[PDB]
């Protein structure tokens, strides 16, 4: 029950996936060490309203109260905006941005080092990253989604770090979440074979330490079990006729957004 998307629809999740991308290269000289969360938070949802004239797909959702999802450290996920925490020297951030643009939704995250890095937070990032790159250069069609996650896994693993199990990847179109699941590690119950045309997300979590997570009192803030660091990176793309078109591409981005495996 995988949507094929029509040209017409393609070209939908283009603008939004561009707008949400552009959300990420907006918000970037306002990270900083100092700044809050929330004043993060009210920045990206004031351009996404009044700039992109969008709308964010996470405020409301399940009552999410924020319009992005902003995890610092050994948050994994689901970090909420809040006035009180500050950003500071050596911190990794996630910021999850999902805008909805003519009924499409676009849907990416990245990582941000504030001010001096260390040198463990770096490397967790540049081998997530990695790992959504390396993840990104296998699809095409014909390609099951299982060889994708059993791929990722390996790498990362092969790194000391660890695969969260509880989050995935997923469809995107109309809905925030479509099918198919996409799990960033093996599992015999993955056999999805891909076709042109079909939209989704890679987006694996990796924690420097365990697997294991938990989710806080407040209901949404998902920390390692072992508070071990955690970091994310996240596109949406479309399968084409020879590989993909990430369709979330920042400046930033070392990988071409169109990715070819013909002659
Ligand atoms: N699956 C996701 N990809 N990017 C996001 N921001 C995602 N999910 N966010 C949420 C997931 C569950 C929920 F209740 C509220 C938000
Ligand atoms: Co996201
Ligand atoms: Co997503
Ligand atoms: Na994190």
């Amino acid at each position: 029950a995988i949507s094929i998307k029509t040209p017409e629809d393609i070209e939908k999740m283009r603008v939004a996936g561009r707008l949400a991308a552009e959300v990420l290269e907006m918000i970037e000289p306002y990270v900083k060490p100092g700044v809050s969360t929330g004043e993060l938070d009210r920045i990206c949802n004031d351009y996404i309203v009044n700039e992109q004239h969008a709308v964010s797909a996470c405020l409301g959702y399940h009552g999410y109260p924020k319009s992005v999802c902003i995890s610092i450290n050994e948050v994994v996920c689901h970090g909420i905006p809040d006035d009180a925490k500050l950003l500071k020297d050596g911190d990794i951030v996630n910021i999850d941005v999902t805008v909805i643009k003519d009924g499409f939704h676009g849907d990416t995250s990245k990582m941000f080092i504030v001010g001096k890095p260390t040198i463990m937070g770096e490397r967790l990032c540049r081998i997530t990253q990695e790992s959504l790159y390396l993840a990104l250069r296998m699809v095409k069609p014909g390609i099951n989604l299982r060889e994708i996650g059993a791929a990722i896994q390996k790498f990362v693993e092969a790194e000391g770090f660890s695969v969260v199990r509880e989050y995935c990847g997923h469809g995107i179109g109309r809905g925030f979440h479509e099918e198919p699941q996409v799990l960033h590690y093996d599992s015999r119950e993955t056999n999805v074979v891909l076709k042109p045309g079909m939209t989704f997300t890679i987006e694996p979590m990796v924690n420097a330490g365990k697997k294991e997570i938990r989710t806080m009192k407040d209901g949404w803030t998902v920390k390692t079990k072992d508070r071990s660091l955690s970091a994310q990176y996240e596109h949406t793309i479309v399968v084409t006729d020879n590989g993909c078109e990430i369709l979330t591409l920042r400046k930033d981005d070392t990988i071409p957004a169109i990715i070819s495996h013909d002659e």
